[PDB]
Parts: structure tokens; C-alpha cells; sequence
């Protein structure tokens, strides 16, 4: 089997993206954010306290004939930005973009934080990292992925992401016309439950290549490129009036300034991220001072190649028994 969904940035930034999934019998269409660096699928329901809901899109497992309570289980998880949510857990038919799984543990949010409840747009997450990371307790559950796996026609999902505009998650098979050029395959380690690789170096602009081994995580959850600060300082050097705000919270710019490009390595191959994608819009409404999409990984603790990164690429998430990650131009 194989499925391919359109995935949508949720606003002009792509401060994120949403894919629709249908969960339950009668389908219910909830637009979830599908996330490499967590293993939970949960959503907002008709159990999620009610002052906590503001425009989303809930599931209501009492309406699905395929629900069935996971009886005794919760979850409970937070994020890299401080957001949270917990709740219980029901089993029920999960499809996305015509791929289904039987028995997915569909987790049902009681409580969200503030930054859930803000956002209308995001009725949920969808994980897609190592199923380790899964929070379901007391008994651990399967991500999406790990469940239709054995289903599929080759054991890989593809992130094609899109640079303000619509891109495809694709599961079961590698689409050879949405990318340039060869994949170059690089190795995963799976130890703390993300698919976790070592970049070869990065250059600035039409700077001359540096090599130098950044680990770090292919993270379609998280929105920006975070990386050394070394990396970081080196890039907005380069962009006149640059400087890293304290009380904004990272590297801003003059929303004047036309950015330089920043390269990644993959082995020998190199990708590309053009300047635009790095603006990230002004700070506050009317402000002249724009956020960058290239921020500190300092204090994080971990490397992330977020959306910033992998929309410059076609990307291969590929679940063999020894995973590999696989990068494209495009
Ligand atoms: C509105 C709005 N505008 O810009 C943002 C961002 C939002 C909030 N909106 C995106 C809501 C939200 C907050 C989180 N998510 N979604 C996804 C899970 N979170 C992660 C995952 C992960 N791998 N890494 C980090 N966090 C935190």
C-alpha cells in the first residue's frame, strides 16, 4: 500500500504545516501537524476542557462506531517551546491520503496549553519520530508510521515541504519527479528516538564550504534551523544590522536586508536554502526588525533541522531495519 497527502503551511510565514488525516468510522477530517521529532498522535476532542478550544476541529470518539476506549491508558507531553497537552486514549481507524490503519492509538486531548488553545489551525499532532518517544502510558503505543510499516510498499515516508506554498507527504513509496538530481543517504542514529544524522558542514551565501560534523535531527515539528552558535553567528554576520536580541529572543535583521543563502552538506552533496526562506516576517505587527529562521541551538542541547531546512529539500525518512535519512535538491 502506499498513501500521498498535501500538506499546507498554516499561515504566510509557514510557521507551520497541516495535513489532513480522517480518523473514525463515519471519517472525521482533522488537520494535523506531522512531526519527525515526537511519536504521539493526538488531537483535540470533545474531552478537551472547553475554555481550552477555540476554533479547532474536535474528535469525538462517541460518533466513531470503530472507537474503542484503550482502557487505563493516558499521555502526557510537552514540547521544545514549553506547550503541552494531555489526556487518554482511544483506538480507532486513522487513514491518511488513502493509507489506513486498523487500532491506531488516536490520543485524545483533556487539557492543551495556551500556544494549542491560540492556534485554530492545529487540531492536533501526528509523530512520526522512533516510537520510543511514544508518552502513552502504561503501555507504550505505535506511531502511524510503525503501524502501516509492514503494510507498506517499501518501509519509507518522504517530507516535501513547500517554501510558501502547498508540498506532499508521501508514505510507502519515493516519487523520482519531485526531486533533482540523486538522494544522498546518511546514516540515523535511533538512540534518542529521532531521526538523528551528522551534516558534513554549511557555507554562507557564495562563501567557501566549511567541513565540520554537525549532528543534529531532521525535525519537521519544529519551524526554524537551530544550530551551533558558532554556525549561527558566522551566517548573520553577513546581513548588515543583524544582531542577536535578548528580548526577542534570537538573531533579528533589518526587514530591509535581502539574506544570503545557507548551504548544508549531506555526504558530498550539498543543499541549498535561498535567503528568502530564512525571513521570518517582522517581530511585532508594523515593526521594521524581522525574526530570522536561523536561530542558537545553545541551551536546546540538540542540532535541529526544522522546516527552514528540510523545504529546501525532498527528504527521506526511511524505516528499514538500519534507518537511513535521504536528501535531495528540488
Ligand atoms: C500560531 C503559531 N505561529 O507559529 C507557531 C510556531 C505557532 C503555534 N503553533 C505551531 C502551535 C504548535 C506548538 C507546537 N506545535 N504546534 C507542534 C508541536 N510542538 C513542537 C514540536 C516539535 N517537534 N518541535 C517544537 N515544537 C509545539
Amino acid at each position: 500500500s502506499t498513501g500521498s497527502a498535501t500538506t499546507t503551511p498554516i499561515d504566510s510565514l509557514d510557521d507551520a504545516y497541516i495535513t489532513p488525516v480522517q480518523i473514525g468510522t463515519p471519517a472525521q477530517t482533522l488537520n494535523l501537524d506531522f512531526d519527525t521529532g515526537s511519536s504521539d498522535l493526538w488531537v483535540f476532542s470533545s474531552e478537551t476542557t472547553a475554555s481550552e478550544v477555540d476554533g479547532q476541529t474536535i474528535y469525538t470518539p462517541s460518533k466513531s462506531t470503530t472507537a474503542k476506549l484503550l482502557s487505563g491508558a493516558t499521555w502526557s507531553i510537552s514540547y521544545g517551546d514549553g506547550s503541552s497537552s494531555s489526556g487518554d486514549v482511544y483506538t480507532d481507524t486513522v487513514s491518511v491520503g488513502g493509507l489506513t490503519v486498523t487500532g491506531q492509538a488516536v490520543e485524545s486531548a483533556k487539557k492543551v496549553s495556551s500556544s494549542f488553545t491560540e492556534d485554530s489551525t492545529i487540531d492536533g499532532l501526528l509523530g512520526l519520530a522512533f516510537s520510543t518517544l511514544n508518552t502513552v502510558s502504561p503501555t507504550q503505543q505505535k506511531t502511524f508510521f510503525d503501524n502501516a510499516k509492514a503494510s507498506l510498499d517499501s518501509p519509507v515516508f518522504t517530507a516535501d515541504l513547500g517554501y510558501h506554498a502547498p508540498g506532499t507527504y508521501n508514505f510507502g513509496f519515493i516519487d523520482t519527479t519531485a526531486y533533482t538530481g540523486s538522494i544522498t543517504y546518511t546514516a540515523v542514529s535511533t538512540k534518542q528516538g529521532f531521526w538523528e544524522w551528522t551534516s558534513t558542514g554549511y557555507a554562507v551565501g557564495s562563501g567557501t564550504f566549511k567541513s565540520t560534523s554537525i549532528d543534529g535531527i531532521a525535525d519537521t515539528g519544529t519551524t526554524l534551523l537551530y544550530l551551533p552558535a558558532t554556525v549561527v553567528s558566522a551566517y548573520w554576520a553577513q546581513v548588515s544590522g543583524a544582531k542577536s536580541s535578548s528580548s526577542v529572543g534570537g538573531y533579528v535583521f533589518p526587514c530591509s536586508a535581502t539574506l544570503p543563502s545557507f548551504t548544508f552538506g549531506v555526504g558530498s552533496a550539498r543543499i541549498v536554502i535561498p535567503g528568502d526562506y530564512i525571513d521570518f516576517g517582522p517581530i511585532s505587527t508594523g515593526s521594521s526588525s524581522c525574526f530570522g529562521g536561523i536561530q542558537s541551538s545553545a541551551g536546546i542541547g540538540i542540532n535541529i533541522f526544522g522546516d527552514v531546512a528540510l523545504k529546501a529539500a525532498f527528504v527521506v525518512f526511511n524505516g528499514a531495519t538500519t534507518p537511513t535519512l535521504g536528501f535531495a535538491s528540488k
